Formats: structure tokens, C-alpha cells, sequence
């Protein structure tokens, strides 16, 4: 296999100047001209000139009009293009390629693709080089004149980056379009858009310097109902950087286009952002509430890439987290504004602690600016983007708003139009760093370790009351386990968000105050603290970390009633359920060993349920926070803290602590699902695609989750409330219903039901097959068989089969049954998708990256898969590398 080194990092011998493409769609073949003005740079010693482009057939090559000929003055071998030296000009020179390419046979959805009946293109990361040729890397920075030309009748509206300069008939029923995109940009950054497209606009006057900007959102025709969100959360996005950053959009228009077939989320292309359906399109009729929330942030992500990306752009891959981690950083700011609620940033933090620490535990691990890689796109990870996003976000906690926004304005003026690099975003915080110390000699050198060093720190306290002295001390360690990336771990910059609670009456002690731990262990001291307190640490989740509190639980569950930070409140919670749940384990798994006739095991802490109690009946408590505290920590957070983690042992674990709760609460559980429903389902707003009441929305969770739980308990007569739960005109209701159906016969009824309401809406019905993947049936693997066969059929859209597979993978009984059955059945899936799609089968090997943390049994079951799946032949260089990488071979 290829390996690329951050290290060797060079630029190039060449310069590309301007692009000018001429892009001809017909039904059996797309053929693409491009003429690049070209020249050598500083740096040339004479080197042969090699393009990128991968399956390209060329009907044409030449420089400043003179032919080349294969085997004469170039090589192509299908994946490089090789002009000898030679035949380089040594000064300004133009070089000509046409090529043909097929869309319509491109199920990988990456370069130029049909998806449905619309021509789109995908060029992040390596895509461009198969639409045609170029020195395919993001330093390659260059303008772009793009003509598109198509039948009219199929292919009505045709978009490029930029200013449409011209429009024009051709003959034959044919039309095309020019655009002219002023901006330097490199070729990842390039769209083209042929379809069927109707829309919504809207016109946005900059705040600043008063531009009018056009503001245009796409779809196919069946779905223009559903687009009216997104252009608001565009307006939404558009004020927020302007009022946060300061930052203006930079285009005349600006146009959002939802495509059915989209291996990820959306794209960042300049004036021309691309989206999966599913993170563009809703309406409240025919989607569920989370979409809402989704499609805010991936509207507003684009968006924030216009700066954090395109502006700004990469000198190099290795670079990813520069743009990623601070978008999702940008993002997440939107978002935790825009929607005013507690259970934004800790919906992030699960994020995080759940599948971005099992990704820093196991051999994939890497830091957030790696070292080495085979395919680039398998380093579009949680690490890069929710790791990266939390030391983007240290920044500011560091620094505080006033001098954070000082930092973040250097960076993008002092980088605008050109490449960066990490190192230039902590030289720009530095400054900033140094200006807030009023110290010119600090600086923030040992922060670069968040970019280089793998793994998740661990910190831990001990504490100190003097009562004579009224003193409170926080003793604090740190410590990052070594790994393949570094034998010996340094410490980091952690800084510590504090409070201090008065016990006696539940309220704040001190000022927050944000500790800076540097070394590997530190003791803060606090004076005028009148008694002993409890310490709220880590609020808001202010670093990327494992906390061990040392706290005892009934210490958690005064932090859980009075403190006044969501996070602390819910990791307090958290944490007295991960030591239950740890005990129980143990208990039910030395009973399995040791085969046991009988045995005991820990009740749950009857004052935390009592705490529990306490919360859902307090009128004025969050709805969202509430949801939270209801449910035990995930599985993928439960198993960073098990070694050999028995997955059927864990089932129980977990089903035995659910009973112990619910047989208290239940009736509080009843009596609040009921109460709650009048506020919940009201339809203030139903018909208003401008509008989410989000606060409503944590409403609904709360009752669902409350359903649940007493679906599961066979709670008295509750098949009467899942009945009229589902003609709710809530979709988020009504697949509720379905799902906790299925703990009764009616649920086969419900499934007909619910597959009636949701089949004629492409998006609603991808949600009810997540719906019946994820459902808590005994008889799961027939369900699947039945999606396969009435439903999912030969699709390959991967939409479709991540619906109908991934949720189903989280089963915990049901996906890791001791025979091997689940793995079989999803390695088989991979090896399938990956004959057209490499980067969706690689999605789809999401369960096995936990495969080292399993029983030995189950460990040797995923490898005897993975394996398998290794020896697949024409695996793609996508899949192998992956599954080199977390087998540990590579
Ligand atoms: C933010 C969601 C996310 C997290 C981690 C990794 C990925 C890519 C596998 C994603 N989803 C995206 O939609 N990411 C795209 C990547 C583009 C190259 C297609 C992106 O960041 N858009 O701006
Ligand atoms: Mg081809
Ligand atoms: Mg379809
Ligand atoms: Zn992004």
C-alpha cells in the first residue's frame, strides 16, 4: 500500500492559474474539456509533470496546441498522467485534455454522478481527478470558468461555482450555461449541477456593507414543500457569523441543492453547497423532530466553511482539523444560540465520549492532525471532527469571548485567500493569548500537543477542606495511556471550568473560574470558602476527557439536584450509573463464570431514584435535561470503562437497573407522559417551515422516552397509549409507536400502519426503516430478511442501506448473538456495497471497531469476519486499508 507523511509535505514544481471547463452532458457519456493555464514555479528542478485522474478515457492531450501521443510524451495508466519532462515548457504554457466520463454508471458517488434524475458532483477529497485531469491537492489553488451544457428538457437548470455569466441555446434541443467564480480556490471546492430543479430564494442584505445576496434552495419537484427550512436556517447561519465573527458572505448568490444519493452529509463547494436530502429537506408533516435540528446544523456547517475552509483553505490534508474541527466548532456555537437549550451541547458531549473515545481506544487511533495515510478519506473521522472541534473550542475557554474573537479575526484576515496550516491557527491564538496575560513571553507552545498527541487524557482529584482555615484544595492528575503513536505522553494545556457547591444549601461558593492544569499534576487552593463544598467540575465539558471525580454518590446527587452547570449535573448522574452498572457486571459475569446456583446483586441507590423522582415532578425543570437522566449512558460510552466486555452480560446489566427504577417510578413515569401531552403535541407552528419551538421538541422526547420505558416495563393498559400514540401528526409520535410496539403483538399491525404513512416520502420512509432496524424484536433477523425483500431490494442508495443496516447493528443482544450470525450478516453487507461504494462499506464496518474491547469469543468471531472481508478480491484500497489499520496489521 501508498503512505503519504505529513512530514514530506513540498510544493509543487508547477502552478495552475486558471481552469476553464466546458463540461457536455448526453445520455451515454458526459465529455469534459478543460484547458489549464499553467506555469512552473520556484520550486521546479525539472520534473516530469504528472496529473491525477482516475478513469478517464482521453480522446485528447496537448501544450500550446501541439498533440500529444501516448507512449511518445505521456503515460496514462488509468490512475496518473505523465507528461516527460521534456515537453514541459519552461515558462507560461496551456494544457488541453478532453475526456469521457459516465455519470450514469458512477454508483460510487464520487466525481461526476446521476442520482435520480440529476447530475451532481462530489469532488472532496480526491474527486475532481475523475471528472478530469489536475494536480489534484488542495494547495493547487486556481480560477475557474465552467461551462455546462445538457438536453434542456431533462436538464432545465444548470449551476457551476460562481456568477452565471451567460446562458444560450444550442442545437438539437441542447442549452448551456457559463459560470465565472472569481475566487482562488482549489479543486475539491469545484460543483456542477444538472436537473429538474425548482426552488425557493429569498434575497439577504449583508449587515455590514448592505450586499444584496440571492439565496437559492434546490430540489427535485416532488420535494419543493419540504425546502423551506433550510433557507431559513441559511438566514439563521448568514446573521450568526455576521454577528458572532463579523464575517460576510462574499457572492452575489448563494445556492443550497439537495441530491437523493450522497455518501455523507453535505458540501462545503463555494456558492454552491451540495446536501443529502436528508440533511436538507423536511416538512413537519413528513419528518420527524430531529430532522429540524440536523438539517440547522448542516446548513449552518456549509455555511461556516465559506470562512473556515474556502477563504481559508489547506495547504495539505493533514491539515483537515484546521477546517473540520473548526466548523463543527462554529456549528456547535450556532446551534447551542440558535436552539437555547441545555441538551444542544451535551448532545455533543455523548457524542464524543461515546464513539469518538472508543475510536481514541482502539488501533485506529490517531491525533487530530495525523502523521501518515493510504486513503484520505478515511480520516474524515469523529477524531478529526468532534476531538478537533473540543480543542477548538479550549480555545475559547482559554481565552474567554472578547480575546477568543481577537484570535479568530487574526487568523482569517492574515490567511484570507490562501492556504493555512494548524500551526497557523495557535500562532493567531497565541497573540491573543498574550494580549489577555498582558504578557508578551506567554505562550501557548505545549497547546500543539492537542494536535499531535493520540488518546484521551485521564484526570482525577483528590480534595482538601481546612475548616480552621476555611481552605478548600483540588489536587489534579492527569495521564494519556501510550499508544502506537507515542510510546511516552506529555501533558497538556487542560483547562478545568470550576464551581463550588455549598452542600448544606445548594448554592454557588465561588465565581466560575477556569483552572489551567500544564503539568502533570497540579493543587489549587481556594481561600473564603466557608465550608467543606462539593467541587462542579469540568463545567459545560471544558476538555476532551475522562473525569474520575472521586466523588462519592451521595455527593452526585446533591451536584445532580442543585448545581447549577447541565453538564456536571448530567456526567454527576452518569457517573453514579456507570458504578452501578460496573458492579452489576461484575456480579452477573463471576455468576456466568463461576456458574453459579445463586448470587446477589446491588440494588440501584434508592436516594437516587429519589433524585430522579424529585426532577421529573418539578414543574420548572428541562424537559430535554429530563430525557437525559431517564436513560443509562450508552453502550459505546459503557464499554471505554470494560475489558473483554460480554455484551449478552451487559444486556441483562443494563435490563436489571431499568427494572430496579422503573419498579419505583413508573407511576411518576405514567402520570408525566400524560401531563405533559397537552404542551407536547400542540400544533402552534405545525404549518410553519420558518419556526421550531425546540423546547416543544425536548417535550416530545421526554414523553417518547417515558413510552418507552414503559413499553418495555408492560406498564398496565399502556398498549392503549402506544395505539393512540400513533395518530399523533407528529411523525416523531407515530414511529414511536412502532418502536415500542414492539414489545406487544400489535406490532406487526402498527409496522403496515406506519409503512403506509411513511412510503410515499422518500425521506419519511428511510426513517421508518431506521425505525424497524432499530426496533427490540425477538425476531429481528426476519424483519431484515423482509426490508431486503419488500423494501430495500437492489437499492444503492446509500441512504437505503444505512437505514435498514446501522441501527440495527446497535442491538446489543440481538447484532452480537454468540453465533456470529450479525456479524456475518453486516461483514456480507460490506463486502456487497464495497463492489460500488468503498466509501459507504467503510461506513458500514462501524460495529467492528470495537472488536478488541469484546469476550474472546466475540473477538474472534468479528476477526474471523474481518478477515474475510480482507480477502475479498478487488477490495477496495477504502476497505483494506481500513480493516489493515484496525486489525492491527498496518
Ligand atoms: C460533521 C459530520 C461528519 C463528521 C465526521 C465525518 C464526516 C464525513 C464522513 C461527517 N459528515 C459530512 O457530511 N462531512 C463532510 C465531508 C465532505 C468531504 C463531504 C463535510 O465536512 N462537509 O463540510
Ligand atoms: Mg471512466
Ligand atoms: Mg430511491
Ligand atoms: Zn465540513
Amino acid at each position: 500500500p501508498k503512505i503519504h507523511y505529513r512530514k514530506d509535505y513540498k510544493p509543487s514544481g508547477f502552478i495552475i492559474n486558471n481552469v476553464t471547463l466546458n463540461i457536455n452532458i448526453h445520455d451515454n457519456e458526459t465529455i469534459v474539456r478543460s484547458v489549464l493555464d499553467m506555469d512552473i514555479s520556484k520550486h521546479n528542478v525539472g520534473e516530469d509533470l504528472v496529473f491525477d485522474g482516475v478513469g478517464l478515457k482521453i480522446n485528447e492531450i496537448s501544450i500550446n496546441n501541439k498533440k500529444l501521443v501516448e507512449g511518445e510524451e505521456y503515460t496514462y495508466d488509468n490512475e496518473f498522467l505523465t507528461i516527460f519532462s521534456k515537453f514541459v515548457p519552461k515558462s507560461k504554457f496551456a494544457f488541453s485534455s478532453e475526456v469521457i466520463i459516465h455519470p450514469e454508471t458512477n454508483y460510487a458517488l464520487t466525481g461526476l454522478y446521476k442520482s435520480k434524475n440529476i447530475i451532481v458532483s462530489q469532488c472532496e477529497a480526491t474527486g475532481f481527478r475523475r471528472i478530469t485531469f489536475f494536480i489534484d491537492r488542495p494547495d493547487m489553488m486556481a480560477k475557474y470558468d465552467v461551462t455546462v451544457t445538457a438536453d434542456k428538457e431533462k436538464y432545465p437548470v444548470l449551476l457551476s461555482n460562481g456568477d452565471k455569466v451567460n446562458e444560450f441555446e444550442i442545437p438539437g434541443g441542447r442549452h448551456g450555461a457559463r459560470f465565472n467564480d472569481p475566487h482562488l480556490k482549489p479543486c475539491y471546492l469545484f460543483a456542477v449541477v444538472a436537473g429538474d430543479l425548482k426552488h425557493l430564494s429569498a434575497t439577504y442584505i449583508t449587515k455590514y456593507t448592505k450586499k444584496k445576496v440571492e439565496l437559492y434552495v434546490f430540489s427535485e419537484e416532488k420535494y419543493v414543500s419540504k425546502l423551506q427550512w433550510a433557507l431559513e436556517c441559511l438566514k439563521k447561519s448568514m446573521a450568526f457569523d455576521e454577528d458572532y465573527f463579523g464575517l460576510e458572505y462574499d457572492l452575489s448568490r448563494l445556492n443550497l441543492v439537495a441530491v437523493s444519493d450522497f455518501n455523507v452529509g453535505a458540501m462545503e463547494n463555494k456558492g454552491l453547497n451540495i446536501f443529502n436530502a436528508n440533511s436538507l429537506l423536511a416538512s413537519k408533516k413528513n419528518s420527524i423532530d430531529f430532522s429540524y435540528a440536523r438539517i440547522l446544523t448542516v446548513v449552518g456547517h456549509e455555511y461556516f466553511h465559506n470562512y473556515t475552509g474556502n477563504r481559508v483553505t489547506l495547504r495539505d490534508w493533514f491539515q483537515l482539523t484546521l477546517k473540520e474541527g473548526l466548523t463543527v466548532h462554529r456549528e456547535n456555537l450556532f446551534s447551542e444560540e440558535m436552539t437555547k437549550t441545555v441538551t444542544t451541547r451535551l448532545s455533543h458531549v455523548d457524542l464524543l465520549r461515546s464513539v469518538q473515545f472508543l475510536e481514541d481506544s482502539s488501533p485506529l487511533s490517531h491525533p487530530i492532525r495525523p502523521e501518515s495515510y493510504v486513503s484520505m478519506e478515511n480520516f474524515y473521522t469523529t477524531t478529526v471532527y468532534d476531538k478537533g472541534s473540543e480543542v477548538m473550542r479550549m480555545y475559547l475557554t482559554i481565552l474567554g469571548e472578547e480575546y477568543y474573537k481577537k484570535g479568530f479575526d487574526i487568523y482569517i484576515k492574515k490567511n484570507d485567500g490562501n492556504t493555512a496550516t494548524c500551526e497557523d491557527f495557535n500562532y493567531a491564538m497565541e497573540q491573543a493569548y498574550k494580549m489577555k496575560k498582558a504578557d508578551n513571553s506567554a505562550n501557548l507552545n505545549q497547546y500543539l500537543l492537542w494536535f499531535s498527541q493520540s488518546g484521551t487524557p485521564h484526570v482525577s482529584f483528590k480534595y482538601n477542606y481546612d475548616a480552621e482555615k476555611k481552605q478548600y484544595s483540588i489536587h489534579v492528575n492527569q495521564y494519556t495511556k501510550p499508544d502506537e503513536n507515542q510510546k511516552e505522553k506529555k501533558p497538556l494545556f487542560i483547562p478545568i471550568s470550576v464551581g463550588l457547591i455549598n452542600p448544606e444549601n445548594g448554592k454557588e461558593m465561588i465565581s466560575q473560574t477556569t483552572l489551567e492544569l500544564t503539568k502533570e499534576s497540579d493543587t489549587f487552593v481556594f481561600n473564603n470558602i466557608a465550608v467543606k463544598p462539593i467541587p462542579s467540575l469540568f463545567r459545560g465539558f471544558s476538555a476532551p476527557v475522562y473525569i474520575e471525580d472521586n466523588l462519592t454518590d451521595e455527593e452526585r446527587i446533591l451536584l445532580l439536584k442543585y448545581d447549577s452547570d447541565a453538564f456536571v449535573r448530567y456526567n454527576s448522574c452518569t457517573n453514579i450509573y456507570m458504578k452501578q452498572i460496573l458492579m452489576n457486571y461484575n456480579e452477573f459475569l463471576k455468576a456466568k463464570n463461576e456458574k453459579l446456583e445463586s448470587f446477589n446483586l446491588t440494588p440501584v441507590n434508592a436516594q437516587f431514584i429519589d433524585a430522579i423522582k424529585y426532577l421529573l415532578e418539578d414543574p420548572h425543570a428541562d424537559a430535554g435535561f429530563k430525557s437525559y437522566i431517564v436513560s443509562l449512558p450508552q453502550d459505546r460510552y459503557i464499554i471505554n470503562f470494560v475489558s473483554n466486555l460480554d455484551t449478552d452480560v451487559l444486556a441483562d446489566t443494563k435490563e436489571y437497573i431499568y427494572k430496579q427504577i422503573g419498579d419505583k417510578l413508573n407511576d411518576v413515569y405514567y402520570k408525566m407522559f400524560k401531563s405533559l401531552e397537552a404542551k407536547a403535541d400542540d400544533l402552534t407552528y405545525f404549518n410553519d417551515e420558518s419556526h421550531v419551538d425546540f423546547d416543544q421538541m425536548n417535550m416530545r422526547t421526554l414523553r417518547n422516552t417515558l413510552l418507552s420505558l414503559l413499553s418495555k416495563a408492560q406498564y398496565p393498559n399502556i398498549l392503549n397509549e402506544i395505539i393512540e400514540h400513533s395518530k399523533s401528526p407528529y411523525p416523531s409520535n407515530w414511529l414511536t409507536s412502532l418502536s415500542v410496539s414492539a414489545y406487544f403483538d400489535k406490532y406487526f399491525e402498527l409496522y403496515d400502519k406506519t409503512y403506509k404513512l411513511s412510503k410515499d416520502d422518500e425521506l419519511l420512509l428511510q426513517e421508518w426503516l431506521k425505525t424497524v432496524s432499530r426496533s427490540d424484536r425477538k425476531d429481528i433477523y426476519e424483519i431484515l430478511k423482509k426490508l431486503e425483500n419488500e423494501v430495500l431490494k437492489d437499492s444503492k442508495n446509500p441512504n437505503d442501506i444505512r437505514a435498514v443496516y446501522l441501527p440495527f447493528t446497535n442491538n446489543l443482544r440481538r447484532f452480537h448473538d454468540i453465533s456470529g450470525k450479525g456479524y456475518k450478516l453486516i461483514a456480507e453487507v460490506i463486502t456487497k456495497t464495497d463492489k460500488f461504494n468503498p466509501m459507504v462499506a467503510t461506513q458500514l464496518c462501524e460495529p467492528f471497531k470495537l472488536w478488541n474491547k469484546l469476550d474472546t469469543k466475540r473477538q474472534e468471531l468479528m476477526l474471523n469476519e474481518m478477515n474475510t472481508m480482507l480477502q475479498e478480491p478487488n477490495i477496495s484500497n477504502n476497505l483494506k486499508e481500513y480493516l489493515l489499520r484496525l486489525t492491527n496489521k498496518l
